[PDB]
């Protein structure tokens, strides 16, 4: 038929042909095909139109409940989980990544030794129909072992008390086949940044959304070359990277991002917000950045700017790849048959994190100190390389080297260095509580 969909989040209209909707209302849409936005009809307010595909779910689904977060990993949901403020017993359930077909009931807790922690049962999809996190208590579904944990502890560590908080997502795109969009459709109001190619501003589109909007001096790239970097960029879809949502393509170019209040990592690891960064933060914040050019080198693409100036921060230290270099002066940053000849590739993109990780454990320091651009240059082809940080321990000094090699090919790859990263104070993520309480 017709499949009636519940609304997972609020959602706010933006152009004449969207359909604004609260969280929990139900809509019915016709054509569900993959895409992403979708013409829907609301039975509550008799309204039509357009709305993304992502705030919504079947309803009577898993995915309709608040407590389902689908394909999160062990670490995001840990991420969302040890929110300092959310109390004993925050939950959520998702997908195992240890255990195809599982799933995964995931727990905060408080220890008098531990500390906030959280822990992660396994919840074993019976070959026959059923869900259970020990067998000698069984359900039909996976909403009744959660409707029953919330009364009951029963082996959990704590009753399960309040979903896990998370914030309403991005949209894929600003509209239904929004994308070159009219200078006239921005309001550039908040100034972010300044740039060796542009300005960063924080503005509007179509007076109603929040959007970032940077801008490009006339004469840095003809508009065609441009546009065809743009649209391999809008294909890249990641949690780790920054959405291109629009452009404004005659000449002053500009580009249309999501827009993040807290600001660049590079700011972000100086002062009052980079005076709480540990070790373990730190290198959380390094294997997201690597996790998010691990898709850009899956997907065969290139960023040619990496740095922690083009990491921006979201909330829980949340880090996405941000401003891909789509217009290629950073020479501290670029790896030297970059420079050199203009080998740009997966490869002089190693060799920028490897100087990003320096950053990392530097409280933002610029690279190589007391040199110039061109003594860099000359210094690196010599085979000159940054020393161990006082601070940084000697094993990601050892990953920043193996960064630096002169030769391109002896650079690792992304994968390994986000398994590197994701295992350093050991995991992969691998730890169940087992079934022996009360």
């Amino acid at each position: 038929m017709v499949t009636t969909f519940v609304a997972l989040y609020d959602y706010e209209s933006r152009t004449e042909t969207d359909l604004s909707f609260k969280k929990g209302e139900r809509l019915q849409i016709v054509n569900n095909t993959e895409g992403d936005w979708w013409l829907a009809h609301s039975l509550s307010t008799g309204q039509t139109g357009y709305i993304p595909s992502n705030y919504v779910a079947p309803s009577d689904s898993i995915q309709a409940e608040e407590w389902y977060f689908g394909k999160i990993t062990r670490r995001e949901s840990e991420r969302l989980l040890l929110n300092a403020e959310n109390p004993r017993g925050t939950f959520l359930v998702r997908e195992s990544e240890t255990t195809k077909g599982a799933y995964c009931l995931s727990v905060s807790d408080f220890d008098n030794a531990k500390g906030l922690n959280v822990k992660h049962y396994k919840i074993r999809k019976l070959d026959s129909g059923g869900f259970y996190i020990t067998s000698r208590t069984q359900f039909n579904s996976l909403q009744q072992l959660v409707a029953y944990y919330s009364k009951h502890a029963d082996g959990l560590c704590h009753r399960l008390t309040t979903v896990c908080p998370t914030s309403k997502p991005q949209t894929q795109g600003l509209a239904k086949d929004a994308w070159e969009i009219p200078r006239e459709s921005l309001r550039l109001e908040v100034k972010l940044g300044q740039g060796c190619f542009g300005e960063v501003w924080m503005g509007t589109w179509n007076g109603t959304t929040r959007v970032a909007i940077k801008t490009l001096k006339p004469g840095t790239m003809s508009p065609e070359a441009f546009l065809q970097e743009a649209q391999v960029m809008k294909k890249l879809r990641h949690e780790k990277l920054v959405q291109l949502y629009a452009v404004v393509s005659e000449e002053p170019i500009y580009i249309v991002t999501e827009y993040m209040s807290k600001g660049s990592l590079l700011d972000f690891l100086k002062g009052e917000t980079g005076k709480y960064l540990r070790l373990p933060q730190l290198v959380d914040m390094a294997a997201q950045i690597a996790s998010g050019m691990a898709y850009v080198e899956r997907m065969n693409y290139v960023h040619r700017d990496l740095r922690a100036a083009n990491i921006l921060v979201g909330e829980n230290l949340v880090c996405k790849v941000a401003d891909f270099g789509l217009a290629r002066f950073p020479i501290k940053w670029t790896a030297p048959e970059a420079a050199l000849y203009g080998r740009f590739t997966i490869k002089s993109d190693v060799w920028s994190f490897g100087i990003l990780l320096t950053e990392l454990t530097t409280k933002g320091r610029v690279p190589y100190p007391g040199m110039v651009n061109r003594e860099v240059l000359d210094q690196v082809e010599r085979g000159y390389r940054m020393p161990c940080p006082p601070e940084c321990p000697e094993s990601l000094h050892d990953l920043m080297c193996q960064c630096w090699r002169k030769e391109p090919e002896e650079r690792p790859t992304f994968e390994y260095l986000q398994a590197f990263l994701e295992d350093y104070f050991t995991s992969t993520e691998p730890q169940y509580q087992p079934g022996e309480n009360l």
